[PDB]
């Protein structure tokens, strides 16, 4: 099917916006009173918490570039997590017949 | 159609809205014991923040007025994000023909 | 109707449950080494923080009782929320037809 | 029923998982530069807002494991919610006839 299989594959697409976003704020927040950032692994955990749309605030990009990237791997994790509860729905509806 | 071109619409709206608090949260709080928050560049990383719900604690409205304002700023986020939700959920039942 | 007015009625239930654990929490968290828990008009702030579960940080409960408000609170913020994202998914159904 | 017993049933299942990786998690980050995360208690107050979506920043483990079992943690919170959002989307829309 689709919203099977579809929303199993966006998730795949969620790792993507995980480890892209780390190897991508992180050369953005490298030089600078950026917090501890400065590492890529910390990033890695900075966008798993914030992919959950969590937000610590242990640390957090300053440079206005990686800034941004945040946006879009926050967007990244709740778009992504939105098809889930979608699937959910339908699913739930598909044995209501 | 709607229930995809209505939430396609309500992204565009919100965008607007964060513009709407940041300058509006940030005449509020631009003048006292306030945080960050008196700088136009940071309350829109500040009402961003806000939207998605994730509240680093990095930066944080203070006067009752700037208050109310992220109090609104938040309803944003949740309800335009909400919709992307449904768009998403009927699209799958949409594919149950 | 009802998914369009027992969410909004449910709102309003939401509403009440601010001004529920508000004074509530407040008085579990009077006396004792508390974070600024102890006034009313600070735990409002957290209520609308907490109940849309944003997580600032700048105030909390620790007080095992204060904390239990805290919990039952955000249930609600999730809960009379995941509503209006129900009422607004069978709303892009009901014009299937 | 099944969209009304089977979300239920998920969330019973998801208090029980807030425990396992309570103590799951304690004792992965017991015994180091740690938070306050060494307390069995606490923990409970950590995955508790963890699961929500919160994110406060008054504690935050930091142990690769601990870590690593908190990504789980929030996991559990929002499909345990996505549930509750389907069922009750349902429950509304059942009512068309
Ligand atoms: C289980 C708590 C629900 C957390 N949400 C969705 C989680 C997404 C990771 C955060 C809104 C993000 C748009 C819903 C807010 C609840 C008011
Ligand atoms: S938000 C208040 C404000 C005044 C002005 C000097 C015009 N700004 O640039 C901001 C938006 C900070
Ligand atoms: S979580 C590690 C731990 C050990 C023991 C003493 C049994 N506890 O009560 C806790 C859970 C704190
Ligand atoms: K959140
Ligand atoms: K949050």
């Amino acid at each position: 099917a689709l919203h099977w299989r579809a929303a199993g594959a966006a998730t795949v697409l969620l790792v993507i916006v995980l480890l892209a976003g780390s190897y991508l704020a992180c050369l953005a927040e490298r030089g600078a009173p950026g917090a501890q950032l400065i590492t890529y692994p910390r990033a890695l955990w900075w966008s798993v918490e914030t992919a959950t749309t969590v937000g610590y605030g242990d640390l957090y990009p300053v440079t206005l570039w990686g800034r941004l990237v945040a946006v879009v791997v926050m967007v990244a994790g709740i778009t992504s997590f939105g098809l889930v509860t979608a699937a959910l729905a339908t699913w739930f509806v598909g044995r209501e017949q």
